[PDB]
């Protein structure tokens, strides 16, 4: 068995370096996945808002995600994570250039994670919805 | 007495609904940080650094809302030393435009000495500003 603190680690080291297919091998089959982020299309600004469920569409999340951002200008930065149990929350900051419109923008952020027998089976991020929106619109 | 203890009183005094007694858990000074841009539609969203403020804080969250149409849920306390966070939702009416929301919240709280030092809200502060705007 590896610590959650481990598991954490290693996820938060895969999504830094950004690759979806490797992001979402840490994933179980099945994951609770949600956003602080209003239901609907917003748009079309922030594709990557919607409703998610499998590893699949993890994958997915961290593509879009990565399309939609100026790679060289992006990245979160982490204060703090906190462990109990099987469940971390990670406190920390996304500095980020949206690619569409140029726009840099700061966003806090905690990142609720959940692990079982190694692999992520609960992802809920909750962030600064009004500023990443903003920064796209 | 606990970090967990501290939180759990404070949960129990929030749902109590004094802002007087929810603020007398607070330090004197207040790291307080809000998930929301450094830009009042919303009448609670500016910052705070003292205990009195929190008062106010708590007091303008409870004015501003229709409660009989206001419930908060509590999900999750997860504790790592002296450090919490509190994992739940909102789903309330704004006051002005009657207009409901839901905005998932996580509340990262530190304890010193019984007392809360810091209070930093991370939640969905796109839903929240669209009810009131």
């Amino acid at each position: 068995m590896v610590s959650t603190r481990e598991t954490v680690n290693e996820l938060l080291r895969r999504i830094a370096a950004g690759d979806p297919g490797r992001i979402a091998e840490l994933y179980a089959e099945e994951v609770s996945w949600k956003l602080s982020w209003p239901a609907g299309d917003h748009m079309g600004v922030v594709p990557w808002i919607q409703q998610r469920s499998t590893r699949a569409g993890v994958e997915e999340h961290f593509r879009l995600i990565a399309d939609h951002h100026v790679a060289k200008q992006s990245s979160a930065e982490v204060f703090s994570v906190l462990v109990d149990g099987a469940d971390a929350v990670v406190l920390g900051e996304l500095r980020n250039t949206a690619g569409p419109t140029g726009r840099s923008y700061e966003a806090p952020f905690a990142l609720h994670l959940t692990v079982e027998n190694g692999l992520v089976t609960r992802h809920h991020v909750y962030e600064d919805s009004l500023a990443v929106f903003r920064a796209f619109a």
